[PDB]
């Protein structure tokens, strides 16, 4: 559950739950509906931290997109350190790009979401992938640590 495939299909589903679209084959998976609700809480107060820093922003393009993504990442990963909490905040902040380009895309396209999970899942497979298959995966680490007791 570290390959690629996997971590896009959960980027894609957080994208599709912050744009109010589930895609109705199958449903989200055990790890998808966990994530889902711990990375949508994250978000509303990183939405509220980062309020002065996101004003000041136009998120005109997938490219202003990266770039804001990166400067929070490198950031919050600069230390070495990598943990769960760590994690879901990727999720939580690709859910603001996505509303922020919602409202402020220069030329809106509806597969725009399907590029920003892409290059998360690209982010968190290179910088995190082999953190999270020591400690567990998403179903033996992550759905463990944050399931309800
Ligand atoms: C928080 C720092 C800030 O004001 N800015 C504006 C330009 C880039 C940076 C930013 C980073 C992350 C989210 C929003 C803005």
């Amino acid at each position: 559950d570290c390959e690629f495939g996997y971590i896009y299909r959960l980027a894609q589903d957080y994208l599709q739950c912050v744009l109010q679209i589930p895609q109705p084959g199958s449903g989200p998976s055990k790890t998808s509906r966990v994530l889902q609700n711990v990375a949508f809480s994250v978000q509303k107060e990183v939405e509220k931290n980062l309020k002065s820093c996101l004003d000041n922003v136009n998120v005109v393009s997938v490219d202003t997109a990266r770039t804001l993504f990166n400067q929070v990442m490198e950031k919050e990963f600069e230390d070495g350190i990598i943990n769960w909490g760590r994690i879901v905040t990727i999720f939580a902040f690709e859910g603001i790009l996505i509303k922020k380009l919602l409202r402020q895309q220069i030329a809106p396209d509806v597969d725009t979401y399907k590029e920003i999970s892409y290059f998360v899942a690209e982010f968190i497979m290179n910088n995190t992938g082999e953190w999270i298959r020591q400690n567990g995966g998403w179903e033996n680490g992550f759905v463990k640590k944050f399931e309800p007791k």
